[PDB]
């Protein structure tokens, strides 16, 4: 059954909603009992949304190695990603502790630091080039470099020093400043560019650590993105581009983060996305 026509058939049915609870039921429980430590409360931003313990990331510090964060690898893909939270204002020196210990090029952002009148991250990244912001519990200084601000992202570059060696590398902030504060954007060609702005880039590529992607909780718009991304590399690999299973996807990358893709309006857009990317891509 061609994606396209399956997805025709869900419509032409309205069966979004049953397809959704059949992922949500077969989805792997797997342990998060780091997470759930007492002196671990302030590192979490949602109480149901926990790493598991044998894919979480781990800080490079004795104290306390503890950050809301996934590794997703894709072993026939052959790519990788790190699935995080929006930081918060005691987690932002662990953030850039993260991006710096895991050779990370890119930190892709899909959420505004305000939505719905409320705050979903910290201003986690300096605004000015002549203020540049200091992490005194992890020893890192960040300074903007330049910014370009298109219609639907902005693109920065950031210059993290590690003031322990003084090296220094370049960053790439990918940031897609226009998904609605409801609901899922009506046609995908905007993210499509977006994700295409990201790999033009070189920051997915096996050269570098994995790419660091968040929205506020880590599992919606974020499991949007790898979602798409997979799906798209798989159908350039294989013989048959229509052996792609995107639900068979999105399962094997809830073994490594739970609750990837969070309302069946996401479900479709993700099948959306890799339908108009392979109507131009196979
Ligand atoms: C319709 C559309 O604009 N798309 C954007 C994108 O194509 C590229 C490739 C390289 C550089 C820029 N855009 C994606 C998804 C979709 C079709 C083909 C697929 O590669």
């Amino acid at each position: 059954m061609e994606m396209e026509k399956e997805f025709e058939q869900i419509d032409k049915s309205g069966s979004w909603a049953a397809i959704y609870q059949d992922i949500r039921h077969e989805a792997s429980d797997f342990p998060s009992r780091v997470a759930k430590l007492p002196k671990n409360k302030n590192r979490n931003r949602y109480r149901d949304v926990s790493p598991f313990d044998h894919s979480r990331i781990k800080l490079h510090q004795e104290d306390n190695d503890y950050i809301n964060a996934s590794l997703i690898k894709m072993e026939e893909a052959q790519r990788s990603y790190i699935l995080t939270q929006g930081p918060l204002p005691n987690t932002v020196g662990h953030f850039w502790e993260m991006v710096w210990e895991q050779k990370s090029r890119g930190v892709v952002m899909l959420n505004r630091v305000m939505e719905k009148g409320s705050l979903k991250c910290a201003q986690y990244w300096p605004q000015k080039e002549e203020k540049e912001m200091i992490f005194e519990d992890t020893n890192l200084k960040l300074t903007l470099i330049s910014e370009d601000i298109k219609s639907y992202y902005t693109v920065r570059q950031l210059e993290l020093e590690n003031l322990t060696t003084q090296e220094t590398r370049e960053i790439l902030h990918f940031h897609y400043t226009t998904w609605p504060d409801f609901g899922v954007p009506e046609s995908p060609a905007s993210f499509l560019n977006f994700l295409f702005k990201v790999r033009e880039s070189g920051s997915l590529s096996p050269e570098h650590g994995p790419v660091v992607v968040h929205c506020s909780a880590g599992i919606g718009r974020s499991g949007t993105f790898c979602l798409a991304d997979t799906c798209l590399l798989l159908m350039d690999k294989r013989k048959d581009p229509s052996s792609v299973d995107i639900k068979k996807v999105l399962l094997e990358m809830r073994k490594f983060r739970m609750g990837l893709i969070q309302t069946a309006d996401q479900l479709r857009f993700s099948y959306l996305a890799v339908i108009e990317g392979a109507k131009f891509i196979m």
